[PDB]
């Protein structure tokens, strides 16, 4: 019981308080070693071997950096050792709830497998955190270091999932600023983003444009509407627009890579086919399924990327169909990308419409001679919502700033006070279409249906529309 | 045969012996004493880099791209001759730069020689001709299979464009693509940008988002309007918008830094006050001034950053006024920043309005108690044009693309086929105002004149407007 | 045809379609599930990288070196065929690694199957043959002008050396230089090292000063003894001694980290306790154990790090003992490090005496009051051989060099032609001792036994000797 | 209060307003015009960096180390006052460097003013006193709680050493503070750490040494009744590695054969100019390049600018100096012949340097020579390579602690670490150059040189057998 040191390639030598080490050295936390950060992105970017474990250490470290820096600069905030430790634990623990292949699991699998339940990694982290604390005798160790478990566990959980009028019980409103560090529900400017920017870039072979250390140096707490909040320096506003630009760039190049996504979808399909057969032991020896392991934390503890290899290496003929899809991934016999488009005008596609979309593509009537005829089931249509983290809103409208001539006066800055070269909108949708039949003739046909469907619905012209469907794109005067 | 040089940006670069002969002349070696970023070194202490090393990198990258095109498409008939002419142009396109780079071609020469129409481009061509004739390079070109008459023309055209329908004499339309490498007048996507992105970032301590090696891998030559041009791969379009975003971002953080610009302005003032008295010896022992050194290339060869120190260290009382300004830079008693604004609507401020602007700030009538009155000589107004390299135009409208299914077929891609989160405009103006009088009470007045002038002219609200002038900002209804 | 891959170490790497076909097989894709550094990930959290991405890098760098030699020396007659077989050997020399890489050939197989001698080199050859036969690669080789019979032999010889005076049948002596690229049996200077230096360091958070791109630039083929060999430039000799210094440094800081090794040892113990019960299905349905999967390549294909989690997640009481050891790794209840020593003088410690060493440490008779007496099986004693890759020999004595005045003339350089600051010896042994009993009193005893044992055997004084055993170290005159 | 500066090596550094006042002076700003690596820029084009930014980094890292020690061990009672004095020493210990850094006090001043002993450290002290007196810094020091009598003394002692317990600035219970900026006990200081990282960044060679790890592990313990900085025991390998890397950087970059010859050519030009250039000092007096060190107002104006004052001049009195500088621009350099070392314990002394070109021209190689060379055509450069403490092992002068008892200092010896370490910590390199550059002269030069190595029992040059096949068979060891 003194400070352990860990060497991390992103942050250097990180110091961990022994309470943190006790939390880290549990089956619940160490599980994160076996969950890839970027899921199926490893199958496109071979550097992306990193797991949630190391990401969590970095978020914990950075949470500590920010809280320590605010305390040194402004002792009048009364930040205690207790606060520091509570913010670091929340930083460490806000990835506990991720499942096999990270966003594959909460984004694709659980929505199809358990459409009735409303599941997020955030709730999962909270439940997994409760399990971690109770199973490993952490409450007495918290007490030992001057934490008060009733108040402080509440504080930690609220930092992860939000409130369970001043809505929080873990801290009063004079400590309001502390809720902005780990998971910032006001504007999304938090230390979780900063670690993944730096870490994902290191591994992906794409370079990070955002300087989080500069941001920490310029950060200050100021009063805004009778709450103490974190404020940025006025002239740093362009770097914040840039922060969100970079997040969107990373989603475009890497996290929504067309093949990475289809790999995630194939794994999802294999897990759906395996769900009847794979049994995971939870508490009291109760058996759970890949889809039901989220209902018992002892079972969820054992639910990791290992599932993929259990399926791949099985010999049970009940798992043949799941196994074959995973085998298609090994041979690179993947579902084929047909193309990408977007909606035009006001037109937004609704979450209830998603399931009907493969039918709409197979129903198009392209005027081209076709060998094969494809049906609904041969098409995947993937609808991706790209934004600045606040649906249609500009997150910088929800940031408070200060000027050097009056460092304790909060101000607001509007988009027109910064630049005319910024985005005029902050959300859009991407529609990717894939074909499950992979031969040259199926692929040719799939492209004709696709381009015709874009034309019927007045979506944007695919970039290669004139090459893949030269017979189709001249019908459309809106495209020349 | 080949020399090897170690560059921290590019690694071990190979140089042909003809390039070595060009490099080892006084005309090229001059570039060692010209800082890339001028007054930026006085704000970013890592920015010690000079034009010399940037030039080596531009030459190297020019060679990389031309070699890559030839290896992949032998049918283009790219010869060793072509390769060497492209590298020579890349090496020598910075020969024309003057003391503190953009300070000289951007502030000093406009103010000292408004009647001449001078660019660093024209200077590079003149300095290249002088380099060749002064050092016996034509026989060395012949040695390695160049034809000086054709090839010198080709090199100059790559630097400055046509010297005068196919407008170029150095190479025919079937080598059109060679003119897009070093200095791309079609859309500004060239190897010169790529080197300064990477090099400036290494030195500034800001990180580069753009990957030029990826670009080179995906580049191809295709037919467009009876010309063989360089085409990018369709789905690389996003990286191209990102390239220009990064150029703009670097101008905002570093190259147009408010203090870096004012330091450039103070140095320009000192150079104007010294221009009568400093002598630079050129051809046949005739003497030139800082402002006339551009008329003789032997004199220009000796016109470097050293001028700054020749003035600072002088004891001549005729240079007292010039020397005092440089002394104020060393003590950091600089002209003081008042604020930044932008125009609204269709209003674009022209080059011939610039002189009248300090006049208009002085003539504002702010209704407050002012303990002083300042006049127009006390104000600097700096007008900065920020764009994507093509005035109001979208340079990606001037890029040709190819699709994977037909790599020989060129296509175009529109802004709406890419994303709705892109800029709606591609040009804007920033206005910065500084005060030459620095005392407590002058600055308070200066702020009031400024904010009132912004309100008078319907310019945007300064970001700190409400703090620097609490009494001036309610009188303007267009600000809420 | 040409596929592009983005690797954080090398950038954008181009793969020929034959290489893609080899890569897209279960035998190659298996390498995604084998950590490069094994248990080093449990100490250095950035070391999540797997053998797969290392393999791509070795293949890429093999191509770099063979291409650079062809461009510079056309007279060598290096064919497209040769380039491909060198790249293939580079890609496939990691196929034979097993779970946790060096844990498996270095600790597990020796203890489980002591009679047979197995290496990852032999494994790669066997797994490569299996890859080719299982996936129809011989016809695809013919398609791109390889001659399967000759070229498969060439590839295998590059990986394991001669198969059975010029000993190679895959290529004649006029192409001997091709055997020094992937796996250099003469001196160990090869591209495999170059990739792992750069890659391991990226992930570990330790920086390496070896420049392989410089080495490749200076490399030439010359005649030595009726054989064409690769020669280095004379003045690059210092960088080669530095290369081996860096390898030794990496073994000291990371690859032989005292805790990383003990975690490797605990995993080995868990695998031995599980070996009777875990079953892997091989050819025609025959069943193998972890220890015997090396006898059938269909079984070996499915032998990866996943074995760790099958054991950890099991509920069978037959696996209780194996599972409990892995559980102790999760809770960080590791066998505890006691200290490090080395032999004095001539004293080598033999392959046979390893088993006796735990017995010896429990036999020492420290004159100290001890609350407990430890037995032999409570001690682990680890002997590490640290060298420059050729046991007692100086590998630079086996490097050929060339000089600037006569680039065709190979020469030798001796240690005294370089520096007096170099190592006088090139091999040494480290001895680490660990205690399986971890409470305060057993540990305190373990330190007395160990320090007394070091004194007994005239080994070096542990660095902490005077602190951990103050009553013991005055009995030895030589320690002062 | 605090200014922020962005440095590509250390990131965003915070500077106290007293440090800003010291920085914003002609004496400090002068460092912008002095290249860190002098003539190394003429070989490594990324090495454009100046002494200015290095100084900022040293000041920053001095602050890092002193702060880390204060946080971890409050009982040491390190004050805001101490921190500020350590940072000032760090910022100011490069003030005394002259044009082209080590060219000036390593080659020019020894040849131009052999009668005197001048070091960069002495210059730093003098330039610091000048900076303080000329810019009203004493009242500003007092404003921030410093006491100039003690504190100016403390700062100077940190830079040059002391001017029984030999220091007046601070007592023995703050002994450890003298180990931060310029460590005279073993050379493990923050000045090294900044130049490792910064030089590597610019040179395009990668840094092997982790200073942040060292700082996290460092502790203050009692050693012989002083409180000293101690390293953690098992990090001793990283310390041997630190000095190995310093040696590596000297071999690849700082003693590069062409960089040194360019330094030597610039020195020759500065000698040929020394009678004719005026530098105006205090009172109006005129000083020379060689005498500017005697007046700090004059030295303030002595920078790399001198190189271009010479190159651009038209005075016929500067013709000889100017022509040498011109030959550097055209790359018509003195040419490298070869490298050798002494043997046994031949140790070549500074008193014998002048004799060496004469010895090479006197060698009588048994070979037919179309041309003959004499002393004036040869340059002989002798480089002392060591671990910073001539013959000694600096790690024998480092104190360590163990994890089991962190307050207990101990010693560690070379055999407690590794058998693979250097078994000698100093050596000499001898490089020979020829001033005449045509094909026949170079052929001659190589015969003289190889014969000279043979005559003196120096090591066989690496290329000996190619450049001189007729000379190497005579010698008995070399075959
Ligand atoms: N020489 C080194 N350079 C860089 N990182 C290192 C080095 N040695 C170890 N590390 C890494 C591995 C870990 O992530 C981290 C801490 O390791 P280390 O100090 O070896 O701790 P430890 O817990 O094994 O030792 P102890 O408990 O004896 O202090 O630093
Ligand atoms: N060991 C090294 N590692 C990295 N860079 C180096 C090293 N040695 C020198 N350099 C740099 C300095 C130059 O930019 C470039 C060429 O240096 P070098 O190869 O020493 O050429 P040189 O011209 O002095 O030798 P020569 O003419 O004998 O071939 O590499
Ligand atoms: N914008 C980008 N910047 C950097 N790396 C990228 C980017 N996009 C993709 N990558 C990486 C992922 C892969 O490892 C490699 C090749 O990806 P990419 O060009 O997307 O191939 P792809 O196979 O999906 O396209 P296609 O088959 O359509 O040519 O580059
Ligand atoms: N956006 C940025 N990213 C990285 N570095 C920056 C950026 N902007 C400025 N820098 C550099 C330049 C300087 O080294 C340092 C401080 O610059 P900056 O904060 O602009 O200071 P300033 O002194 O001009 O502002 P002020 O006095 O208004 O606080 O950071
Ligand atoms: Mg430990
Ligand atoms: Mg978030
Ligand atoms: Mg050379
Ligand atoms: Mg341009
Ligand atoms: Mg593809
Ligand atoms: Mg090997
Ligand atoms: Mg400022
Ligand atoms: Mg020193």
């Amino acid at each position: 019981d003194t400070m352990k040191v860990i060497n991390d390639p992103i942050h250097g030598h990180i110091e961990l308080h022994p309470l943190l080490v006790r939390i880290i050295d549990t089956p619940q936390f160490q599980r994160l070693r076996y969950i890839k950060q970027l899921g199926g992105g490893y199958y496109v970017f071979p550097g992306a071997s990193h797991n949630r474990f190391e990401h969590s250490l970095g978020v914990g470290y950075l949470a500590g950096c920010l809280v320590h820096a605010l305390g040194e600069k402004q002792p009048e905030l009364q930040i205690s050792e207790r606060d520091v430790l509570c913010v670091q634990i929340a930083g460490l623990c806000r990835n506990l709830g991720h499942g096999p292949f990270s966003h594959m699991f909460d984004g694709r699998f659980i929505p199809l497998a358990r459409p009735e339940v409303k599941w997020t990694h955030e709730q999962g982290s909270v439940m997994m955190f409760e399990h971690l604390i109770n199973s490993n005798g952490i409450k007495p160790v918290m007490e030992q270091y001057g934490l008060i478990p009733e108040e402080d566990i509440c504080f930690i959980k609220e930092q992860i999932v939000g409130p369970l009028l001043w809505p929080y019980k873990g801290r009063p409103e004079n400590k309001s600023f502390l809720y902005e560090i780990v998971s910032n529900k006001r504007n999304g400017i938090d230390v979780d983003k900063w670690d993944y920017f730096a870490r994902d870039c290191h591994h992906l072979g794409i370079q990070n444009n955002f300087d989080y250390k500069r941001f920490i140096k310029f950060a200050r707490v100021c009063e805004v509407d009778n709450e103490l909040r974190i404020c940025a320096r006025d002239k740093e506003v362009g770097n914040l627009y840039d922060m969100f630009h970079t997040r969107n760039s990373l989603h475009r190049r890497a996290y929504q890579h067309k093949v990475g996504n289809i790999i995630d979808t194939m794994i999802t399909d294999a897990f759906l086919k395996a769900d009847d057969y794979i049994e995971i032991t939870g508490a009291g020896g109760k058996k759970y399924r890949i889809s039901t392991a989220i209902d018992d934390m002892e079972a969820y503890t054992k639910l990791t990327d290992n599932i993929f290899l259990e399926i791949l290496y099985s010999t049970d003929p009940k798992l043949k169909d799941a196994r074959e899809i995973l085998k298609q991934i090994e041979y690179r016999n993947l579902f084929k990308y047909v193309g990408e488009t977007q909606p035009t005008g006001q037109i937004k596609i609704k979450r209830e419409d998603y399931e009907s979309l493969p039918k709409e593509v197979a129903s198009a009537k392209p005027k081209v001679l076709l060998d094969v005829k494809l049906k609904a089931e041969d098409f995947i249509v993937d609808v991706i919502n790209m934004d600045y983290g606040m649906q249609e809103k500009n997150p910088i409208d929800h940031v408070s700033f200060y000027c050097k001539t009056a460092p304790n006066r909060a101000i607001r800055i509007t988009k027109n006070q910064v630049s005319q070269l910024l985005p005029e909108k902050f959300a859009e949708q991407l529609i990717r279409v894939y074909c499950k039949k992979v031969d040259r003739k199926s692929l040719y046909a799939a492209r004709q249906y696709f381009v015709q469907w874009c034309a019927d619905r007045n979506f944007t012209k695919p970039q290669d529309g004139d090459v893949i469907a030269p017979l189709i794109t001249p019908q459309k005067k809106e495209w020349n």
